[PDB]
């Protein structure tokens, strides 16, 4: 009825990058490569080497709307293929190199991957997977030197090309989840949706991410684009330190130290093996300020340990489905005069929900839950950078919205009259080890339950094809968790 | 097209509001109204009361695309409309009550506004224009009580009504620009252009908002919705609080120090005014930390001696064509280890150009100038909350893009390697006081008819007119705008300028 005269200026990935090269290009990018070696660059070669890729894909066939899969852990060559990719409008499929061979020929050939870039250390397992795949033309080794019939990724560059523009809804990236029950059900980004989540969840009562940052994911590269980091680092030209593969405490440490961290984030599970780190050597760390927990619950004792320590603990909840962060916690103002106890308390709940998040705690009809702190229901999402739907899979689709239009996590949670999340419980049945899933089902047709863990956070306990990590340790459910609530002794 | 799976939402104003309500429903609302006195309501409170604005402007024949607007300074009632109007699909416009009666009754028939909401002591000036309006059908006075033949907002207010959501890319406000030649031009936001701006300016390097933070305004809510400052104060939660038209130095250090305010944004003038009072006294500020300064250049020396004081000061740049913000000033972490006089200096520049801007600094076929800190070029700007014209006007619109679809400001930078614009000069040929705008040429062509105008420093002011009184006031001219020295086929100015460059005494 009535016009705007602004710009109809679309939004796209290639946006941060294309600022960072001009405006913070000398800032670096650090990378720990699988051998230990460490290798240095900056966001103008990242940009300049990034065109390249872009060029180079064009050469191997890559068009519009084609996905280019990745498996591979964080470093610099990761990040260029994150902005490469959404940057001529293809889709960046971050595969996860933890799951199974099965797993991954499944979602390699469900998503019909063009073009696979992967890790030198992660060559058997594309060997071993290679004859499974039908749509891969192109396997690229991301490093200097590739053996026969496979491409290097420094040959796979080719000349410079401008980058493509699209309508923002348009796809830039893809990820498939395996916390759901039977086949792993995958997700399509937005350019849209991802630099909203960028801007949104580094706000000062979020990430708070500045150009003097200097930030360390720990969280994968194929975990929701490493929980949309890479981007939202990019975007304000902090210094990235990506880890690789190495995520040993003293590993760590060494790039905390060495290269000044100030801001990082990762599971709870590396957070615990830190800390024990730190206890027990009575090293403090130099430059970290800033430590973000997701994936799962991070117990009352991190986040003493760490604030013990000097270091600020904000947790962080969000799902593939999701970009992945809705809920940030942070200390409200007028509740800084709780005594330590209960701030800790505070601290270790789930958070609040972040700008241009609907969240609600409702029941089976839709209903809100009374905000009492006590009540139970699920967490439902709105917002537009919330999956609708899930690709290729209608059964999956129509279970995932309510009648309203909300996402349904699955989680079951409380809230209270302060807007505070707590996630309580889960109504899917399945568990969560070291930020990876299991399902209880498989396991069984092969009773299953989690039983919390200490250093990792979910086990599997089995009452009477999988990867070891999978096995459970030892030999109607709302009774048997209850019962054996602590088997592996864990608080 | 290979579908994404996100949700299709809309970017919508409304929900800052909305989750204000929910998560910092008791974080306060402070303003001082036109009669010295304080007033205090909270989000939540406000929330309740725009949802009754919606419903008692619908009932007053207000629908969607429909403009509502405003006369009135930095308070509860003018943030209530903030969220109402654009809540229901309508267009906020909001109006400069500085501005002639005549400029002043040309937007309002120009925009067809249908509701007019005005604060009690600009009734004089609504009285003098109302035979002038033509498509204003009810006048609401933001306050109590009202007069006859005029509305008071509290008995405006009707049932609570839900929000109405509308397309991203429509229109949720408009404000029209006096910075120009001719009449006043029109700038017509949209709800998806204010929400990014809200995020993008408001990171940490930007104006750092948070929950915690105290905001305090001093920018007009009439100068380009306060700098977007009230929708982003709200967007993060924050305590806010709104000193009405007393903007003198002894009624905003109250505010400062029993509100407990950390941030705050205004133009120069009223800076200068602030720190003569404080030094003067010997009176300093106990919570305020961070402080921007825009509209006009802000003084190396005026940086300083709030900087000496432990206030944190950053300047911004923008237009009303930019929704403003396009540049905001800090410093980058490799140059932290320079010296206090060159780190000084670096604050004085204009600034960086913030996410989500295209910013060049480009000469007459739009080709960038050299990056060395002295080639002159014009700045040009591209991105979603920048204007692609004016409402209404073909030839100004036109006149104010590149080929390449790029919007003129009319302003003359230099930038150097690190991407620093420095704002130097202007095309337009203009004066702005105060942040105010005097046309050089209206007071020439005035002239004339019994000359020329140019802009000189000021220190109080930010420029005053140099000519080279009674016939001026005569032909539609404030005492304000009326040069305060004379001197005894265009005009060659930039002589005249740099001859009387320290006439009125002081750069
Ligand atoms: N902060 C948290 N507290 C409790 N549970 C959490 C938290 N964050 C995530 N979860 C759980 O983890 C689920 C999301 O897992 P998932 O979709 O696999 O995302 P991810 O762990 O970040 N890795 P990825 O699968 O690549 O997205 C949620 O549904 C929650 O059950
Ligand atoms: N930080 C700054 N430094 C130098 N000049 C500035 C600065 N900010 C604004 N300007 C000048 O002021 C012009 C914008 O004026 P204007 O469109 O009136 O915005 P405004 O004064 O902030 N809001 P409003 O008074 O409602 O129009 C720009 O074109 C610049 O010439
Ligand atoms: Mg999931
Ligand atoms: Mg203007």
């Amino acid at each position: 009825a009535f016009p705007s005269t602004m710009m109809d200026e679309e939004l796209n990935l290639w946006d941060f990058l294309e600022r960072a090269a001009a405006l913070f290009g000398r800032k670096e990018v650090v990378s720990r490569l699988h051998t230990g070696e460490v290798h240095r660059t900056t966001y103008a070669e990242v940009y300049q080497r990034a065109r390249r890729l872009m060029g180079g894909l064009r050469a191997l066939g890559v068009g519009v709307g084609d996905r280019v899969a990745t498996l591979g852990f964080n470093h610099f060559r990761h990040l260029e293929a994150y902005f490469a990719v959404p940057g001529m409008g293809a889709v960046l499929h971050t595969a996860n190199p933890r799951l199974s061979p099965k797993e991954i020929a499944y979602i390699l050939n469900h998503a019909e991957d063009k073009v696979l870039l992967f890790d030198p250390n992660l060559l058997p397992l594309v060997e071993a997977i290679r004859g499974e795949l039908k749509t891969v033309q192109h396997f690229v080794v991301m490093d200097e030197k590739a053996p026969e019939g496979y491409l290097a990724y420094e040959e796979a560059l080719g000349e410079e090309a401008d980058p493509v523009r699209v309508p923002e809804r348009a796809a830039c990236g893809m990820a498939y989840t395996t916390g759901t029950t039977g086949l792993p059900k995958g997700v399509v980004y937005s350019h849209r949706a991802l630099v909203l989540h960028s801007l949104a969840a580094s706000l000062v009562d979020g990430t708070a991410l500045s150009e003097k940052d200097v930030v360390l994911p720990v969280v994968p590269m194929f975990h929701v684009n490493a929980w949309c980091l890479p981007y939202a680092a990019t975007l304000v030209g902090a210094k990235q330190v990506l880890p690789g593969p190495r995520l040993d405490p003293a590993s760590l440490v060494e790039l905390f130290d060495g290269e000044g961290v100030t801001f990082t984030a990762g599971v709870p599970t590396v957070w615990l093996a830190l800390a024990d780190y730190l206890e027990s050597t009575g090293h403090r760390l130099k430059t970290l300020r800033r430590l973000v927990v997701g994936g799962s619950a991070a117990p009352r004792s991190l986040i003493a340990r760490f604030e013990r320590m000097g270091v600020e603990v904000r947790q962080g909840y969000g799902l593939t489905e999701t970009s992945p962060v809705v809920v940030q916690n942070f200390v409200k103002s007028h509740l800084e005069s709780l005594s330590e106890e209960e701030k800790l308390t505070l601290k270790a709940k789930t958070g609040l929900p972040i700008p241009l998040v609907r969240l609600r705690v409702a029941d089976e009809e839709g209903r809100p839950v009374p905000k009492d702190g006590k009540a139970l229901g699920e967490v439902q999402l709105k917002g537009p950078w919330i999956t609708g739907g899930y690709y290729g899979n209608e059964e999956a689709t129509r279970s995932a919205l309510t009648p309203d239009g909300f996402f349904r996590t699955g989680d079951i949670a409380v809230w209270d009259e302060e807007g505070y999340v707590e996630i309580k419980d889960r109504l899917k049945d399945l568990i969560k080890s070291g930020g990876e899933w299991i399902s209880s089902v498989d396991l069984e047709n092969a009773a299953v339950v989690a039983i919390p863990h200490p250093k990792w956070q979910e086990r599997p306990l089995a009452v009477v094809g999988f990867a070891k990590w999978q096995l459970p340790d030892a030999y109607l459910k709302r009774a048997l968790r209850e019962q054996y609530k602590n088997y592996y002794g864990g608080a």
